């Protein structure tokens, strides 16, 4: 029992493999299981497990309506081995309308937060006990990644915000050593309006693609200096950009350092990551709507501002199937570290109104150096069929 | 592996932060998710726990119906991780309609009642096995804790009465060695009247606040020397007082040893705990039922007679939802014995007669030196929505 | 990991204390659980397990008609541990219409009895893999105990039966080696008819009480010796018998050696054990169906033909209430082997014919030198509540 | 933990006796159970698993219906503990419509197609995370085995085809060690359709009998040497030919070399094993359909052309019953390393139009060197009982 480092290079990817599906929500339609949103996917150092935020029903149950509504005091972090659907035998972690969780290599932390909007709660749990805590600091909806933390040498970092809503976002990056805080880092650099990061380790440090919670389209980056618990901070380069709202790819522009102004409804996190000038990134297929899911790698998209050449594109899910949020988690291997992403894929309210409640399905992927084909993998669900 | 003595400081908190909640209830309207009452937590070193009696049925059940009754012979401890709601999957640890359980650091320990009225049996089962059993000794339904019992240095303390809920009763601490009575105290002190300990750690000894059925609406304090076996009681010294009912807090008294004559019939299992001079205690909202729950701690509460001065108090049920019995439980920390509680969310009868069941759910939170904001985590499900 | 050898004395014994109840047949009406008879109890040398076999459906299921046939190729040998009801994620051990499973203090064996009434197959299952079969010897139902099997430094024996069940039949005692019959010895002795034998250890040997179906109410003995594999036989003592049907206690007896030829035909299994002169001993109520379940102590019931003095009597089940199959098992504690029993609860056909199934709960009774009180705890379930 | 080397002779074996049954579809009217297809067994070192390919749905759902079809984005490999049913709590390891699994000793391999028929893509998924990815070679259904690989000393080997299921295709021998790729073989020898592979340990290379789509009612064999690669392969010998349709007894032949041209097109996957000159195998009962399943010796069947000598001969399950796929494991013992097989029952479509789903329930037998009787052991289910 070891503290994990991630000391070993990337690994060189060609692309992307299946590697889970969870068909939530048709098995809903015909069993008892849980009302979720928000998921994500962590990995111990052997095996990889699937959460999410409950909504504290089933789906086919009355207490499903009205699930569209983010925070209610029910909702608790669920967590499964990845691949076994939410079912009733499923462990609520602890309570949390927003959350984060990772292993250090000993044990697992969970950052869950609940409460008021105006006052909430984190509570930071290591080992199977709560450890810490900390109240909101701007008294707006305190949040954090909706995805994996990362930790190095027995350090976990994760990164959260408090009053972006007002439009007033305080972004604090924690440290967090056997559940104990131990240092809280102001945001510093030029990105602003920080929301829901998707983390990675990049030894020695942490490096973060979220999303900017104003109007830009282009995403922000975090960067997380694990030694001395310095921060920077930038946007991704890529003229292909990765939120949704964006203008098509002709028009969209990123200058690595500003938000663009070129997103005016409420974006949706998601993730990318870098390989040396490079940069492989996923983002719906619509650039109007959270429809279809899509990677690629940008030539020169980490490095380059408003870079627009791909190559090695992958559909992950149709443009006529519903996807959401998504974000990336890293798993060892032997000689080398791997990026891999889930896709959230939300069915029910807002775009689909023969139901009442919101729900979400997850597929999931992981890096290759191998070869791959095609295909498309949605939530699946025909939703004539569900319970309403 | 070693047994606990718990020989660290209590930890210094500042209060309380979320811990789980299971949302029993919601689920129950889709799912089979057992009848319960007289829930607890309890965690072995590594990882928590928690019980309940059951009803010998799920709710959502024809026989479900008249389950407000305290005792019938299809009541069994049921025993899940924290956090994962009473599913058809869930163990069944011994037959009881009053029990206790503790790990001693290397196995648990379950006392668990059951039978006649006028002739119970107490079952002690410890690492798998049925080690001893112990009869009624006052023919006058033998009843526990239902909430941990404690063990130091492989001596496990528990705290029984036998004898009249209305009257002086006969209750005695026993103290139990790998699952056999090896001695047994009588009560002594000024306590009057003892139901439903809450027990917690303190070392070298152990110490309890209990429920007065009798004359007190002030909670009386049981003292267990494990060292000479040696027992003391008293009353809880706060004027702000613990049971349900009591008089306003205007109203109230505690003279820290003699029951307060207010209110006193009938009452609720609670909890407080000492530290220095003051007092970290909950109750009820309500001073008439079993309605909201809060906390706070009371400036010279254990040690002033009739204290009324209160800080840090936070809401974790409001007035308009219904709580139930509420206990302590404790959780080694690197350096320092965290306290812990939970608090039993009553669901149908009495209260709510559209149902012909009882049943409930439960919060849970957990001391920490941290901060925290405010919420409110009651039950949650709409009593319309449920299976009568 | 060693081999149990089971020596230790046997417990004292003052009674019997409750030690679980599965309450399957209330849990049935509102979920889905398995219709089951012939259960039995086993542990490895930490835990206890529950079993039984299954009719490969759940209760509230249509194919649950009809349940009341013993024998049908989708009887499968279940297995939880004790106190998990048989749901959905119970596990199916083996294929099985007649069934034993024993622990050697390694690994399980299970013996697993299908196939033709003509020709069946025993499977012998030991560490998770088949290790050696028996065929019909008799061609007339191969078929065995219904309960725990004993196994001594490594080798495991079990009874077997293959003939008549209203006749002189051939009845083996087999001896199992990490799954491998070594050795097999004919019943000898003054035993006629042996069925559904309920073992235990007593060092260094195994004995058996059995029923008979031919010729006796009175309970049959087979001593088994694991050196030379020597086998002896004869009847209970007791002048107060075992079996039902039987004769009123006034006219009911013994004489250690032969059948009573008292109501003989048909029978139930059961069990008993000896403590030196004295027999502890568990029967139904009813002298006429499997009604009711006490127990109590026969003082000179091992050695004294015909003794009818008995004392420590205990009521499990009242007379009002169905009971079924009883079986022993043994349980190793710190300094001494404890006897405990369960108790099959039959609800449905052919006594109850509103519904159209066949199924049964448990409860069980652990061995005290202790004390405890009375009680009745039957399977609970109201008929009229039940799916048909 | 060691690498597996299966370097103990091939058991003697008798014949088969029983081992397992799952009722997958007797449950599934009075349970959540998932609809699957193309079932198998694999065991690691200490126990069994059984597996399949989900539909993405539970049998009552609405989405069961036209489950018939075989490759939709929502198969999912399942694995649970043999005799687990497919209930709601299984996990689903990996996105497949085609798979095979293995245990090297140390750890799991799944190997996972999914995606367009055109443009497939296998991952292969070792110590739970993915390691590798091959893309069709054929642009026509990749497809595998769909029951389990096989390992020596760390190197585990796998069968794959691309291309037509009614002509000449490309198959390929895959050598994979801690889920990487490190060489692939082209099928050589004179075997001209190969899919569906049963393949087992035959120290210290690797055999499968194999289903032949295009020319051959007699089943392929290929031998896999894990040392250099090298690949050759043939037609099983025996004249009693075990693919789905076929010509009658009297009328089947085979030469050891070509395929016989007997109603050669289509096919089912089977198995069977050589025992030196003598042959152990399985098939439907049926010449037309995949109804019935038995299994016999064909004396010189693995050396002498044409033979049709069969001894020992099962009913697994009788003609008047549904089977489907069957496929061998090998399981480790003492001494000797068994041989054992596993028959998919399938109920619905085509066969059963009452119902618009096509799902299966398993039976498993294993080879023994005792004795054993006769029965049938078929699905169980009532069709009339079924949701539609
Ligand atoms: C209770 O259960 C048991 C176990 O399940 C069951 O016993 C099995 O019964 C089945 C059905 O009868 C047996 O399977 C059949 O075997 C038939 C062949 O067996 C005879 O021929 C064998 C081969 O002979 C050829 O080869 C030899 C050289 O090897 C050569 O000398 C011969 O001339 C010939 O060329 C031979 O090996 C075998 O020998 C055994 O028995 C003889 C006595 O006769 C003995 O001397 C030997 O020592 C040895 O023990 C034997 O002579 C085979 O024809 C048959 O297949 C046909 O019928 C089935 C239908 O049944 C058709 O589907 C099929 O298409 C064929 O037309 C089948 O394979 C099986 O062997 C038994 N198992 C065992 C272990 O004994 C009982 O019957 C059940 N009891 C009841 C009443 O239910
Ligand atoms: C966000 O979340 C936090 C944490 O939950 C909330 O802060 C908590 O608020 C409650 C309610 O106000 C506090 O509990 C109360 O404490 C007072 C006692 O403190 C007051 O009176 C003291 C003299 O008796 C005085 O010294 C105090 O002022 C000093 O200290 C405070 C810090 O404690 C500091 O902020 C000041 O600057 C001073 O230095 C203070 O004025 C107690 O009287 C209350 O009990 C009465 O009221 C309750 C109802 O509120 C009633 O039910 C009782 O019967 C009784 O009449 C009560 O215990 C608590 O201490 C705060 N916690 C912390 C850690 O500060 C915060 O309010 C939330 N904000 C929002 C907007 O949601
Ligand atoms: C079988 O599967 C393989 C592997 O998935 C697949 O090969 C891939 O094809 C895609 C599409 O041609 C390649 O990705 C493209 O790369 C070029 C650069 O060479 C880019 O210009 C492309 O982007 C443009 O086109 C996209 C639509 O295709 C637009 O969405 C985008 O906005 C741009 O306009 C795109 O990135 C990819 O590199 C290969 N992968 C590999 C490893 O070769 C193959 O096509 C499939 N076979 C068949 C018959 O379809
Ligand atoms: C949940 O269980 C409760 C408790 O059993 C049940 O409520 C009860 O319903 C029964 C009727 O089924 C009521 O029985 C009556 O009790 C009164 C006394 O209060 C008697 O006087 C009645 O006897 C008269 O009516 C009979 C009708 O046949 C006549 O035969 C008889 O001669 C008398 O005229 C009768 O027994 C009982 O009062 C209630 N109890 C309560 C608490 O309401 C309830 O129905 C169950 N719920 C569900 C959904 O099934
Ligand atoms: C509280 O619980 C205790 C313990 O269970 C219980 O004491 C037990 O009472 C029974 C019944 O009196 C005792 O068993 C009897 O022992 C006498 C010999 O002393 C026998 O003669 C009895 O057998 C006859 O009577 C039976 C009916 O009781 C008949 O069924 C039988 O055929 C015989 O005619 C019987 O064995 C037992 O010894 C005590 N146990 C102890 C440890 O003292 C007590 O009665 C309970 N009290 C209440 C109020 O419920
Ligand atoms: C969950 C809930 O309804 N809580 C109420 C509570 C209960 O209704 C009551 O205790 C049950 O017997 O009632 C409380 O408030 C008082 C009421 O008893 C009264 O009817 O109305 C009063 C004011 O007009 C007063 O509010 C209480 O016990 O605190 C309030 C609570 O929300
Ligand atoms: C659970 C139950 O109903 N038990 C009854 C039992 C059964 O009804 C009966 O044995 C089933 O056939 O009946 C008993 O009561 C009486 C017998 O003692 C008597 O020998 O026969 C009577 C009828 O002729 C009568 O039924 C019993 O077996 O003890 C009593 C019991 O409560
Ligand atoms: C499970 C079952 O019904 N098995 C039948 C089987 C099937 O009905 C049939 O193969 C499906 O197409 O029919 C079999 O017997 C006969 C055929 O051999 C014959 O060619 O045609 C008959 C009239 O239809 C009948 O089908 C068979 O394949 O062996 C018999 C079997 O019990
Ligand atoms: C063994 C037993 O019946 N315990 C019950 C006790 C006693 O009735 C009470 O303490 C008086 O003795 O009351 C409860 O706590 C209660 O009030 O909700 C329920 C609990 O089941
Ligand atoms: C293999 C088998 O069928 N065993 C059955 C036996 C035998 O019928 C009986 O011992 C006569 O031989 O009866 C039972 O125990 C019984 O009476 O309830 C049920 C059991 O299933
Ligand atoms: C990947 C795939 O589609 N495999 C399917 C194969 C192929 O159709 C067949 O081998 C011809 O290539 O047939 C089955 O085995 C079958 O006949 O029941 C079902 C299976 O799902
Ligand atoms: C059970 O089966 C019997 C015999 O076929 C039949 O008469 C009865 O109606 C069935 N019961 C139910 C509830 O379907
Ligand atoms: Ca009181
Ligand atoms: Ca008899
Ligand atoms: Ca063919």
């Amino acid at each position: 029992v070891e503290y994990r480092n991630w000391s070993k290079p990337q690994c060189q990817i060609t692309g992307f493999a299946p590697f889970s599906k969870d068909n939530s929500i048709r098995l809903s339609a015909g069993g008892d299981i849980w009302v979720t949103r928000e998921p994500y996917v962590s990995c111990d150092p052997g095996k990889c497990y699937q959460f999410a935020l409950g909504q504290g029903t089933t789906l086919d149950n009355k207490h499903s309506n009205d699930t569209v509504h983010d925070r209610i005091p029910h909702r608790t972090l669920l967590m499964n081995e990845l691949g076994v659907p939410f079912h009733l035998g499923t462990r609520q972690v602890c309570i949390a309308w927003s959350s984060s969780s990772c292993h250090d290599g000993k044990a697992w932390l969970h950052v869950c937060i609940t409460g008021d909007d105006k006052n909430a709660t984190a509570s930071f749990i290591y080992d199977g006990r709560l450890v810490d805590s900390i109240g909101s600091w701007s008294q707006n909806i305190l949040r954090t990644q909706e995805s994996e933390c990362v930790c190095i040498n027995g350090t976990c970092t994760v990164v959260m915000t408090d009053g972006s809503a007002s439009g007033r976002a305080d972004t604090r990056i924690l440290f967090i050593e056997e559940g104990k805080i131990v240092h809280i880092s102001p945001l510093s650099g030029s990105a602003q309006h920080i929301e829901e990061c998707s983390c990675y380790p990049r030894y020695p440090g942490v490096r973060c693609i979220c999303r900017d919670n104003w109007k830009g389209s282009n995403r922000p980056v975090v960067d997380i200096n694990m030694e001395d618990y310095s921060i920077d901070s930038s946007y991704v380069c890529s003229g292909l950009v990765g939120d949704t709202p964006r203008n098509d790819d002709s028009s969209s522009n990123s200058n690595c350092r500003n938000p663009n102004n070129e997103r005016g409804t409420q974006g949706v996190k998601g993730w990318a990551f870098d390989n040396g000038n490079d940069l492989w990134m996923g983002r719906t297929i619509s650039k109007e709507s959270r429809s279809g899911y899509e990677t690629f790698k940008v030539i020169g998209g980490w490095s380059t501002p408003n870079s627009k050449s791909q190559v090695n594109r992958q559909v992950i899910v149709d443009n006529n199937n519903w996807s959401g949020d998504s974000g990336i988690f890293s798993v060892e291997g032997k000689s080398c570290i791997n990026r891999c992403f889930y896709v959230e894929l939300i069915r029910g309210r807002p775009q689909e109104t023969r139901v009442w409640w919101t729900s979400n399905s997850i597929v999931v992927f992981c890096g290759t150096s191998g070869t791959y084909g095609t295909g498309s993998w949605p939530d699946g669900a025909n939703i004539n069929f569900m319970p309403i």
